[PDB]
């Protein structure tokens, strides 16, 4: 039909309206969740743009903040473990067209392995968010920083889009329910080693 972007460069989607608050509200969704997307269990929480500021591309990554404790008993009371959003791909360069979903697929690397519906309600841990990226005015660097605690990540659900032929920024945080297999991922590998012919 027409272009995301033109051949200038320009990117082609308007925003909706955005009311009055000069305050950061689209940077970040309010909420993460955790539902299938692609045959994977995934991590989602949503990325916007700075209204005072905004960006034309960024490069964000992820930790895990939470205590534990080694095997050698020591006690660590806030560790940052890296949470894979796509380094190794790519998939961690922004190219801010629009609200984008950022993925954490959840594999035998990510500390979110044994991260069931269950164990959630007793899991204390702590999702920062650090995004680094480009005003279009000049071309310094703006770094913008989010949290997402066990209860502002939503297990079974997925976001509403935002999208049309224009962004319909009033669906930015909406979630809603989805069909989800209660059990973490380090399960579901064990179910299929043991449920295997």
């Amino acid at each position: 039909r027409q272009r995301f972007v033109d051949k200038n460069g320009r990117c082609n989607v308007q925003h909706g309206n955005l009311g009055s608050e000069r305050a950061e509200t689209l940077m970040f969704s309010e909420h993460a969740v955790i539902s299938m997307r692609d045959g994977k269990l995934t991590l989602m929480f949503r990325v916007g743009n700075l209204r005072n500021s905004h960006m034309v591309s960024a490069q964000i990554r992820c930790k895990l903040l939470k205590s534990r404790q080694t095997p050698e008993g020591e006690f660590l009371p806030l560790d940052q473990l890296e949470l894979d959003v796509g380094a190794s791909t790519g998939a961690d360069q922004l190219f801010l067209v629009s609200p984008l979903t950022i993925c954490h697929v959840i594999d035998a690397k990510s500390p979110f392995y044994d991260l069931s519906q269950r164990s959630m309600q007793t899991e204390q841990f702590e999702v920062v968010v650090i995004l680094e990226g480009i005003v279009e005015t000049t071309g310094m660097t703006c770094q913008a920083r989010t949290s997402y605690t066990e209860d502002e990540v939503l297990w079974g659900h997925r976001f509403f889009p935002v999208i049309s032929l224009k962004v319909d920024y009033s669906q930015f945080h909406a979630t809603f329910e989805v069909p989800t297999p209660p059990y973490s991922v380090k399960e579901q590998e064990e179910m299929l080693l043991m449920s295997s012919p």
